[PDB]
């Protein structure tokens, strides 16, 4: 290891690295569409905290409920959920947990969230260039508060990071989207953060009427995160 | 020890590693083919524990009849049974003991069976997008009681986990699929469990009438995995 | 019947690592079209042991005759035969050969013959995915009598292994197969053994009348592998 | 991981490397496009600094307006403003951050800038040549005051790198550039050199009326860089 | 409907690794075509030894004569001839030579001969089947004798090997080996086999008249090989 | 068939390491091209040193001047102009400045400046053969002083080094390479050297009058390199 | 999108590394045409030692004349004098260069000549077969007296190597290997054979009538290299 490469390679490997003679990646767009084809789910800020919530479509009586959880724990304080190639998005959170264990080892602390939403996009954007190799085919919204204060980013397969006051993500986005950028109250009190939210999923992906079974999160300022039980959803539902 | 790899080529060339037009992974759909062809098999949590059912279809004389097991077990405690490419459901399931054997060896204890299956899962996920190299043409699941109690989960060749009450895989999954759908009993006791099982392993494969000698084994909380014994099994036959 | 390709520079240099839109490994079946012209052996067990007995089919006066062995030893205990390329086989043997001296030298002894098998498949099932390289175009049988008892198991290029009471390989697998699949009796002794066998490969490959010379070993639980004598297998013929 | 592995064989992958017969890379110069159709922005040098201006173009109101910073700092006196793809963009800087470090743990300071800039152009430039990899589509241009006095230079995705009195890039180039390449007021002061950057920037992009809100910072001989307030802008605005 | 875009027959890659769908190595046969285009040699076992003879057609009066050695010695009592790439033939020749040396070194001495040749022929035989490497376009035969007694064997690009009693190689090989196969003669005493061979040779490759000039070689058991002086064999020339 | 070649008519290309069927290397050759479109500029040895003279063409007044030199210093007695891509000019020049500080800390002094250029051809001859990478698109020419005695060497993409008595390269290498090939004066003063020079680089390149302001540099035996500055150029021109 | 002379499908080479249906390298016969093309060389053995002569054909009056030496010596008692792509056959000398210093530092004197060669061969003939590679495109021919004596030899870019009594290389062979063919004389003492060599060089490429000055250099048993000057040369000419 003469060279002494920050970064090793295993292989330069071939395919997916060609740029379109309009200055795009294909590959990248066509993993953009298997994220469309996912489940909806939205996050937004509100008062002293931000809330996650997913909608949790279900099929088969045999299916163990629960088990399919959408929004995932990264640590107490920092909640991710995910849209598109389940397998893909769920290596993918593993990693942003470890990493996570590793900013908190060396430092002794998660001090700001955004460095933790960019380790893992830089994940994704290596295999936008790095030739043979697949990219990731999903999208992902970390939420929690951080050093900083309430934090909400989104991230896509490109391993482009957004900070937002609101967003959603999956199959009906720029439903919900919509909803929010018109009826998007800024610090609304969670009871009525969570209602508008809920009612923004349904307004989206509800072209089908029934909301079904929303899975819901919430943080606030001071304190670990929140996940809401079967009743309380349903109060609001 | 160690093979000693000191150079070569084992991972090469393109033809894979490519999202469709769609948002879709083709090589990991053919792959979903060869599962199709595969035996048919199913499972399902009953009173205080799980069973496993496997159609053992045979053809000549010649075979060493029970030499041909289809559910295997991974430890004293958990089983799984496979479906697809018969080479590559082997390799995967000697995977799966081994890495049994790490998180028994390290905790002492293998107190989540969840973990187990994701990290087999996570293996096959690799082949899904690591470009030179062809995906695990199977499917299994995994059944058994650990800390948490009687669990199972099926996986696809995608890597794609899920824990069911009850459920099938093979040939005929549609079919045995939808006769639990329907008839399926929660708590149903053992003696009774099976006699279902049994009841929608036939309706399905049994377009051709003889259902032959099934391959059965169960487990109850508490203690061991029980395999049935021929006489046994044709007992509920 | 393209997928959506548009670049010009792609349009060949496939790799072997390929499912078929059907769920197929076209490579590992154009290997099996190569066992399929190699010469034809069988195996049967009997009594209180095996035999084994292959075609040995000779053009030349010039070749050195018996240094043209079909049947190879991989230990006194222990043997196989087989069928396809030649040069693959051979090493694929010396494989087997040396993985047998491994368990030897660490268990202090092999126990389980199924093993042996089951690790030389392992090795053929490899190259079935792992990008730049020929699968093995060799099916071969091994037999003999282990800590368990008289055993026999067959494996095909796609590394695909099971138990049998008796089976052939080879160009005549079809034909002599189904001779045993017939008159193929249980506890057949010996003498008796080794003729319903050499019958049976007559009738299979004879549609050339005959016979030539034909290789015979068997073992007996107890004791080594016994090879047959020019003039003991001719007494037979 | 576990294994030790040796770093050896520079070569591997096979793809983007291709002179066209007119002498040029058309991946580079796809590459090209991309940067084209990112944001507008720029840069000059004046009175005794430099300052730096990009066109902050926000969509949504659930956007975390500044948290999308485009001017970069590489260091207290040294920022970077980028075009393209905005993920590539991204790890690019972050490697023109630990590379300053770097300089400066070694030599005690940050000498001469133009090395700084060096270095990240031969980072892409290499991916102009070794076979299998996508070059990085992004166009920067960094601008501070170092050893020598206040500096500006450019670099495109080809690695080519050049010192201006005054430039810009991305979407509005061409139009930008003339109106400073006619205008441009060689030691112009820094409230009119602002202006003269501004409404440079205006013409520029303003084909759709609206400035919006500019990003702009600047710096001067002797101190650190500074950012200018929303109130601040606004007011050239 | 259905897919049957491969009804069984498939493209071959150009990728040497790609089995034929009738089972067979494509560039493996195109290698055996380099040999048949090489020199006519061949040997025999006689009395109590073995001789080697090979066609040397000589051009040029400015070629430095017996510098065209075409028998090679690999050890005092090993020697090889070879038909086919001459490079590829050499580095193959050197390898055996080195490889003797090793089993020397090791176990004190060269025991049995059989074992160099198979070491040199699986070296060949892994161009087989390991991806980006073209095969051994060359075919040898060893002969000497060995603990055993006297030995011969041939070698071909496959990696095939066999024993003969006599046999020849190059381009002439159908038609001498034709002439042995019916006028050879057991156990011809060394000048009356020289005579034999010499005559077969001619045979052969002599439907252009002029032998010119064999190379012959031979060794017996007691002692050293002995290479003929170009008087003695012209004698029976 | 046999003998099977494509369409002799070559445009989409792929590997770089392919002799045409003619003997030539169509990437060298394209990239000979790339050079071809590159600045234009020469080199002479005269009365007891030699000087270098390159056209630097500017475009806009927002270019830093001086900051654009085309004659780059190796170390204060080599001296070197490149024509092509800039990028990989760069890139070069800089290995030949640490390939000659190399030589330097070894021997402790450059005694011949010959085998410095041998370095860096090498390099660029290395990325001639070596599979999955494009080759260097430039070429330049090196001219200083050593221990020998005034040297002028000439490099190309290819590799290729020669030594003149004067010469050019870039655009209008052709032209300006035959007017000195007429009036070139062997042992002419520097004064007068300059000037022929200058003559020369104006005809050729002069197709549009204006010669604009040239970049020429000169050394003689005995000492130090020397930069003619702005108004010293000026006054030949 | 390919070359070829258009006569059918299949490529005749472009992934390197492919024997043509007859069995032939066709990337090594496309290498041989670039030999072909270079500039016109030979050498023989005479009275008591050897001479090599070139033609030194020049253009330019810009050329450093003798400074394109195309006889290069190895050392003091052995020369090489090549052919073909200039840049492949110097790093190629200078390997043979550093390979003799090798064998001198080990074994305290180069002994045999032809073992230098075979090395430079070998390193020649890996480039035959190992994939991702472009052989060398040259020919050289090695000259001087060793242990054994005056020694001739020649090597092309397939790696064959053999020794002479005298030959040539390069553009004009066949014609001036005829006329050595015809009117060379064994053991012609040195002023003749340098005369014989020269009208032989003369009447090859002597269509275009004006030898131009010849480089000749050459050696006696007994003594170091002698390298005709000007003058002499001039003499025979």
């Amino acid at each position: 290891g003469a060279m002494g490469m920050q970064q090793g390679q295993m292989a330069g490997g071939r395919a997916i690295t060609v740029f379109s003679p309009d200055g795009r990646l294909f590959q990248v767009e066509y993993a953009r569409e298997a994220v469309k084809k996912g489940s909806t789910a939205l996050g937004m800020k509100f008062a002293n905290g931000v809330l996650l919530i997913s909608d949790k479509k279900v099929r088969s009586r045999l299916i163990e409920q629960n088990s399919i959880e959408k929004i995932q724990l990264i640590d107490d304080y920092v909640a991710a959920v995910t849209s598109g190639l389940v397998a893909d998005a769920r290596v993918l959170v593993d990693f942003a947990r470890i990493s996570a264990q590793q900013e908190k080892v060396t430092y002794g602390s998660l001090v700001n969230i955004e460095n933790l939403v960019k380790r893992v996009a830089d994940q994704m954007q290596q295999y936008t260039q790095y030739g043979g190799v697949r990219p990731y085919g999903v999208s992902l919204i970390f939420a929690g508060i951080d050093q900083i204060g309430p934090r909400l980013f989104d991230c896509d397969p490109a391993g482009t990071i957004n900070e937002y006051k609101a967003t959603a993500i999956g199959s009906g986005k720029d439903a919900v989207v919509s909803f929010l950028e018109r009826e998007y109250k800024e610090n609304l009190p969670e009871k009525e953060a969570v209602t508008l939210g809920i009612k923004a999923l349904k307004s989206s992906l509800e072209e089908g009427e029934e909301l079904k079974a929303p899975e819901i999160a919430s943080i606030t300022v001071g304190n670990k995160y929140r996940i809401y039980d079967q009743e309380e959803v349903k109060k609001f539902l």
